């Protein structure tokens, strides 16, 4: 019948730095769950297929519309399978993104994220930067507040979803992990990956698949997984066929 | 969740010139079924079953593709009526051998019908060594195929050529030309243009061979020519087949 899903990631799980979390080399991104948007049916099916494809990493944020809110119900009965990544600091209110890196808001957001996800703890929470990484990590209350929340047991680990190489490097000094951009067009954040590789620190790659130039997805994954520092790449696709394909190419790139 | 076969070709069938045959814009190629790694009888039946549910009804084979022909007979039992079958005459231990005699033409087609367990083949193309024009002019093959068409053993005939001059001749008396057309090789464009002007069949071979998806770019080029009825794809990986079909649907919007 239909075993088009021959190639999976079950035997390619890798540790995410020194956090003690093991993750599939691909993670499911759920921006498009909240932003055309999947039907609750389509979303449950995408999770179900991701699971059977060997994925156990899922990425979300307060800023991704209702992604968080929707995931709680959708993950009922299976939460234990998933390493959840979420974020603090970006909010998307009327028209536009809004940023707040106060301790009050950090604590309020993570409480709300736990509530929305119907769970007592989130594996990884990343600072959701406006671009000004270094200033946020130095002169705001967010990073020490995340540190407290880690001690309190509400989060498993913390880090930065940055845009700058200097920010990514600071995040790794005290924090556990950096989510960095790395693709065929944009390789400026390579040093952050190299540093992480040297000091047992977590790297998640975002935007692995964008381009301007023999499958493009395979070429992208070859570039990304040539860096030893990378634990997983987050992919944004909601098309189940493209997801199965993405997974196939990732398995081929890792041989 | 197994409706990842969301994009199909069911509503994109097109006529193959004036033959009265309607064909999916992609045809399945079965060289790897008999190998000029080879699919298990299981893997082969699954590829056909998936092709069908993807909206494909066109299949391409040849005596020269090892045992492709011989295997297809059994594999198509119970579904032959679904398929428009294309086969070939003229090409045959280590190497090629070519014979365009009437005796061999007639002997090959009889054997193809026997192997495929069927009383007729929709399209039989001359399998050229490259010397298209000389074969079409100074050999017995094309008039023999014409006779076999009258006799009802084949539905249509044509050339799987390599030269623009040969493709043009094939279309003067015959029904259809299978031509190479891809991002690197566009010399046979005139044959496609001529066919477009005179209600004649064009099948494209080697659509996917190259040097923002590459498959989509290839299909965009190919289906921008109004003359083209179908492109034959060589893949045996079911996921690549589903993907190929998706890209073809997108290229045809």
């Amino acid at each position: 019948f239909q075993s088009m899903i021959r190639d999976t990631l079950h035997d390619l799980h890798r540790p995410l730095g020194d956090t003690g979390l093991a993750v599939s080399p691909l993670g499911l991104g759920t921006v498009k769950f909240g932003r055309t948007i999947p039907d609750d049916r389509e979303a449950a099916d995408l999770l179900a297929l991701a699971r059977d494809l060997g994925i156990n990493l899922i990425d979300t944020a307060p800023a991704y519309g209702r992604s968080e809110e929707r995931l709680g119900p959708l993950l009922r009965g299976q939460r234990e399978h998933w390493v959840i990544v979420s974020k603090v600091g970006e909010e998307f209110v009327d028209g536009q993104s809004v940023f707040d890196f106060s301790a009050a808001h950090t604590r309020r957001s993570v409480e709300r994220s736990l509530k929305r996800l119907e769970t007592d703890r989130i594996e990884l929470v990343l600072v959701h930067s406006d671009g000004n990484d270094l200033d946020i990590l130095e002169n705001s209350e967010v990073y020490p507040t995340l540190a407290a929340l880690k001690r309190e047991g509400l989060i498993g680990a913390y880090g930065l979803s940055g845009k700058t190489v200097e920010g990514g490097l600071r995040a790794l000094r005290e924090g556990d992990c950096a989510m960095v951009t790395y693709n065929l067009n944009e390789r400026a954040e390579r040093p952050v990956i190299e540093y992480a590789a040297a000091h047992a620190k977590g790297i998640l790659v975002k935007k692995a698949l964008a381009s301007g130039h023999q499958d493009p997805v395979r070429a992208s994954f070859e570039l990304v997984f040539d860096q030893p520092g990378v634990a997983a790449a987050i992919v944004g696709t909601i098309n189940p066929l493209h997801l199965a394909h993405n997974v196939a190419m990732a398995a081929q790139a890792l041989k």
